């Protein structure tokens, strides 16, 4: 039932999902004058070298690009994190105007696109715990903004239109998500949840400073996903996000200045 449009999306989703009007919401405006600089933070540790992907699949909201996580393989952990996390999926936010499509904004400004990497504490045993625990998940978020393009991105955008509609997948092994990452691990982090339904609060949130630059091209093809199944009246996958919540009772930290 919950999606992106006027009738299903992110306004009404807290009557399926009550927790939407939580205490820990994700994504946040990160302002960045208040963000406290904390020198206890710790370098945030991203080691992909052995990452496995397997597929990659439209599930109706998003793509995501799968891991396999069945071992400690692609693994989060420092920064503000207790122990390992272990990469499961990463997808991205985008909208249909290069002026928004991020869920997380800085200072208010919305980037074009917003990638999350995808990890669960391997303390929980496998992700379906990992969500039931307020410390269960951490996820890396990146922002997209349009200039130069990707070239670690192309890979991901040349498969599109294999899975054009809800419910393909696609072979997707070999993909590097080291690709994907700028030269700073800079980062903001803060309490939240997972920003989609059942937007249960488990997510440490790592969001880094420095984006990403993809180009107009790469990001068009993002736009020309859809929402709808095969054979359905064409809704292109655009304006996939959901806005900045309230901070409540919250202070994001910055592991920087
Ligand atoms: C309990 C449960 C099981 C599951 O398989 N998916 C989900 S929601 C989908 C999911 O895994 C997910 C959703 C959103 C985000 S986000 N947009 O906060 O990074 C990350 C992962 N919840
Ligand atoms: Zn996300």
């Amino acid at each position: 039932h919950w999606g992106y449009g006027k009738h299903n999306g992110p306004e009404h989703w807290h009557k399926d999902f009550p927790i939407a009007k939580g205490e820990r919401q994700s994504p946040v405006d990160i302002d960045t004058h208040t963000a406290k600089y904390d020198p206890s933070l710790k370098p945030l540790s991203v080691s992909y070298d052995q990452a496995t992907s397997l597929r990659i699949l439209n599930n109706g909201h998003a793509f995501n690009v799968e891991f396999d996580d069945s071992q400690d393989k692609a693994v989060l952990k420092g920064g503000p994190l207790d122990g390992t996390y272990r990469l499961i999926q990463f997808h991205f936010h985008w909208g249909s105007l290069d002026g928004q499509g991020s869920e997380h904004t800085v200072d208010k400004k919305k980037y074009a696109a917003e990638l999350h990497l995808v990890h669960w504490n391997t303390k929980y045993g496998d992700f379906g715990k990992a969500v039931q625990q307020p410390d269960g998940l951490a996820v890396l978020g990146i922002f997209l903004k349009v200039g130069s393009a990707k070239p670690g991105l192309q890979k991901v955008v040349d498969v599109l239109d294999s899975i054009k509609t809800k419910g393909k997948s696609a072979d997707f092994t070999n993909f590097d998500p080291r690709g994907l990452l700028p030269e700073s691990l800079d980062y903001w982090t803060y309490p939240g949840s997972l920003t989609t339904p059942p937007l249960l609060e488990c997510v440490t949130w790592i969001v880094l400073k420095e984006p990403i630059s993809v180009s107009s091209e790469q990001v068009l093809k993002f736009r020309k996903l859809n929402f709808n199944g095969e054979g359905e009246p064409e809704e292109l996958m655009v304006d996939n996000w959901r806005p900045a919540q309230p901070l409540k009772n919250r202070q994001i930290k910055a592991s920087f200045k």
